């Protein structure tokens, strides 16, 4: 109930960074007039005779953490002084900033899950949490539901991918919007988060040959006379390449038939007489033909192997 | 050695939000009866002789980050006042929260590997390492060290994928508990770090189609007399589909045989005389005809293949 | 512009842990002899006369982060005492620390990307972001384009698998030294991040059956006279296993030929006379046989399939 018979006196004085120029940081009283001195005097601005002491010069954690000054008091007759330590105290007033705002980059559609498809870093010069980088991802273009789930983020900054890509079932491209705040600190005397400006990452992915040759259409017949002579055309039919990145030449085989030697392919689709044709032989078979044909792209896919697709064409005699 | 000639009066007094109600919160002294007024006098309860101030309500952060408060000395004849300013220190006093206690989700099981399974999200509100959420998985039931190898949790909240799933090999079904702690702090002094209460991810792996399907016996042989007619049966295999939560219908056919036409087979794996048979021809071989049967599902497996098994049975004539 | 008629007096001091001792901690002032008494009273050495205050033992935040002194002042005729507490502040003083130095694992050549290779645990003893470890992997040996992109470490220091394995292609070791930081902090009043020893994981990649075997020589004849006898050697063949760190047995087989039945092959790669030779029978195709040798390795590959290769080799007759 009774107070304390005396009271304690710092060395030092502790001041947020934050403190406007021009608002009172303290007052010195005694234990005549006051003053400020020494290399560090311009920080303050003494009233001598009240002991008024406003801030007069910025304060700023990130350059200037301490320092000292010298405080007089004068009786007119005898000056005394001492030394005086200044702690600047750590607010949230810097932002995470990168070097750039676009980066771009290229990835196989192959690429496995949980492969690091590109990493950024930004920096934030406070101390703490007010330091401390999160990274967000913002927005994907093309937004999908699956745009959405295919990539994500780690507090390093690393952009990882979360499921398959595809060049040609899914995009070519994909455009992703970032940003990074710290992890919050206090400005003003209250909670503050920094964010910085956005970000965009350019991915382009590569197409890679794992889609068999389509042909063009789902039928092909055609007509050719009995006494057509050996190398007539009939026909020429068409595969392409599915990755479409990619468009891989094809060529084209006979794989089989009724009538084994009749007819043969070249490698640009043309299908030609190969033998002696005889449309009595084939009455029991409506006069007519079937023939195998197998188009087989000219590189191997990625898992070594033959890129293939087949189908059978009706032919005519007479 | 010699004490200095004043002392220094911040503008400010500064008080953590964990200071109980009665306790002392700072003592006035001059430089009479002293008050406190304003909007926020019922912060604070002075002793009007004394100088004891005691806090009065309580302080909390997350509200009442700061406020002003009056100060008033009186000598009987005139009473001067000053505006202190009161700072509220956070501390570590509230725990990581989580919107509901538990979820579930479903995975199919091709799921790869660094994928994102689910993510949970918890929320702490206060500022700093003592806001700053970590997430940890408790137990996995069921519990073996392949399935506290399967899930990993990232700091955002992300559960991923870190071993391979199998619906009939390792488990149709787990549960993970978790928790999220904040980063630390302090309360009442001393560090503290809080922690959520236990929360529950349910996960249902999806039965997807690559297993071939299996005989049910690894023998199988009957007998049938030489004379039997045209569509005799003369005995039933079974093959069924090892993905067991799937079960595709499976049919069958003759893929080889010595005596090739003696014998086919139905959908339904019922094995019947398919030609005529001859116990003379036999006397070689056994008086036995040696048939592979290969079993089919239906559907194509995930990779669009055919789902396939196949065996050899041993069927006596006569 | 007229200064406060009070001044304030908290109950508390409040001393960084980092304050040497023999600097003065404060000054007691009254509002006549100073002392300090009680249990703690050894943290301190105060001057009886001038109320100079210095520190006389060390401050410890992670032992003792606060306690309690009783500070007592005389006039001769009585003393008064008060309780005083001490407060003491965090700072970065301790680094992070792993319990070895050194580790290793084994781990397949086929650990799907996005896997946990190994994880390590430091722990820093401070508190905030002085306290939060942060993981960082410094080099890889041997360092390659490729050996740098494989490996990456999350915040909670599991090391993560990023591209893909091979121990006959890559490597079938590797070293990677980390350390951990903390996440900064102050220390004698200016930023401070505090980082742990260098710390060593040594990885072994297993070798597994996915690579199929190959043939020693692009070329292969020999000759043989027509009358040698059933059984006589012609030449060996060699195919070995591509994964060497299995190097699985190899068997052979005639897979096809020109003269069916004339040639056979062991399992040790022995091509003999199989069959009655006859060296007039190849006046038309240059008296030689062509033979198309298949190795297959004796156990199955991680597919569940057989690795094969294939050639042809001329052989001569006489
Ligand atoms: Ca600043
Ligand atoms: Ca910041
Ligand atoms: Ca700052
Ligand atoms: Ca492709
Ligand atoms: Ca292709
Ligand atoms: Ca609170
Ligand atoms: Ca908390
Ligand atoms: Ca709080
Ligand atoms: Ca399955
Ligand atoms: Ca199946
Ligand atoms: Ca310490
Ligand atoms: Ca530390
Ligand atoms: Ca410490
Ligand atoms: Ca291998
Ligand atoms: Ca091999
Ligand atoms: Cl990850």
């Amino acid at each position: 109930n009774s107070p304390p018979s005396f009271g304690v006196n710092m060395t030092l004085v502790t001041l947020p960074e934050d403190l406007p120029v021009g608002a009172v940081a303290f007052w010195l009283v005694a234990t005549l007039t006051y003053g400020i001195s020494g290399p560090n005097a311009s920080y303050f601005s003494v009233n001598a005779n009240t002991g008024e002491v406003k801030l007069a010069s910025p304060l700023d954690f990130e350059t200037v953490p301490f320092f000292k000054i010298t405080i007089s008091t004068s009786d007119g007759l005898n000056i005394r002084t001492a030394e005086m330590q200044v702690i600047v105290e750590d607010r949230n007033d810097n932002i995470p900033v990168f070097l750039n705002t676009e980066f771009s980059t290229s990835i196989n559609e192959t690429l496995p899950v949980g492969s690091v498809v590109f990493s950024v870093l930004a920096e934030d010069k406070d101390t703490g949490t007010a330091g401390l980088v999160q990274y967000f991802i913002e927005k994907v273009i093309p937004s999908t539901a699956n745009s959405n789930n295919l990539f994500r983020i780690l507090e390093n900054g690393s952009i990882v991918l979360n499921d398959t890509l595809s060049y040609n079932n899914k995009s070519a491209f994909y455009q992703l919007e970032l940003k990074a705040c710290d992890s919050g600190g206090i400005l003003d005397n209250k909670p503050k988060t920094q964010c910085s400006q956005p970000v965009f990452v350019s991915i382009s992915v590569i197409d890679e040959p794992d889609l068999d040759p389509r042909f063009i259409r789902e039928f092909y017949s055609a007509s050719v006379a009995e006494d057509a002579t050996l190398g007539t055309s009939v026909l020429t039919v068409e595969a392409v390449d599915s990755d479409k990145g990619i468009n891989d030449i094809v060529t084209y085989s006979v794989s089989n038939s009724t009538r084994p030697g009749w007819f043969d392919i070249r490698e640009d689709g043309v299908i030609f007489v190969n033998g002696s044709l005889d449309r009595e032989q084939l009455l029991l078979e409506n006069e007519e033909v079937q023939i195998q044909v197998t188009a087989t792209e000219k590189n191997l896919n990625i898992y070594g192997q033959e890129a293939k697709a087949s189908m059978w064409v009706t032919i005519r005699v007479t």
